[PDB]
């Protein structure tokens, strides 16, 4: 994939989204070493700002071309451009709290194109959510397996709360290429998500991500 997918490459995302009821519209743009796994966003509220939730609920939704695949584990992200794939998204909270989202990845012209669709439900209004009291990803395990022609991947994952303690949350991810490609079979992929800056209100925010695929055990 090296004469598609470059050693740096370079994103532009936009997210139209709903909270509660509450819409927002977020633009931004990122960049990072495909191979290596790793990469940052600079994000920006352009719409509904500021936002009265917590940011972390957003954070996962703004890149799968940037995982790192040991040879041996086809890299269906990247093998699937430069047409791309989308991605669909369930996020289940432990209070209830429920987001579904849906991607669409491109390349264009040398540079990755993601649009994103984002809309939570039924997060309680005295929730750590709405309340923003969460401070950030734990570290994660992604489990990925091919069922009906697409790969499909699982984390029981879980947010901090300001407090110390945890805010659980399953995840179900889709992962489906626009045209046929090769599956892996099971593996699992370490991420590590980290807001590394932000302005006071959330309106604009930096990420950093790290993400390798494995094996079991
Ligand atoms: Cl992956
Ligand atoms: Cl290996
Ligand atoms: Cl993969
Ligand atoms: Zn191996
Ligand atoms: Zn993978
Ligand atoms: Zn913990």
């Amino acid at each position: 994939t090296e004469d598609v997918i470059k050693e740096f490459m370079q994103f532009k995302v936009r997210m139209e989204g709903s909270v509660n009821g509450h819409y927002f519209e977020i633009e931004g743009e990122g960049e990072g070493k495909p191979y290596e796994g790793t990469q940052t966003a600079k994000l920006q509220v352009t719409k509904g700002g500021p936002l009265p939730f917590a940011w972390d609920i957003l954070s996962p939704q703004f890149s799968k071309a940037y995982v790192k695949h040991p040879a041996d584990i086809p890299d269906y992200m990247k093998l699937s451009f430069p047409e791309g794939f989308t991605w669909e998204r369930s996020m289940n909270f432990e209070d209830g709290g429920v987001v579904e989202v849906q991607q669409d990845s491109s390349l264009q012209d040398g540079t990755f194109i993601y649009k994103v669709k984002f809309k939570g439900v039924n997060f309680p209004a005295d929730g750590p959510v709405m309340q923003k009291k969460t401070a950030g990803w734990e570290p994660s395990t992604e489990k990925l397996y091919p069922q009906d022609g697409v790969l499909k991947g699982e984390i029981s994952h879980a947010l901090k709360l300001k407090d110390g303690g945890h805010y659980t949350c399953d995840f179900k991810t889709v992962y489906k290429a626009k045209k046929p490609v090769q599956l892996p079979g099971n593996h699992y992929v370490d991420s590590k998500l980290d807001i590394t800056n932000h302005n006071e209100d959330y309106t604009v925010v930096e990420q950093y991500e790290h993400a390798e695929a494995r094996h079991s055990g």
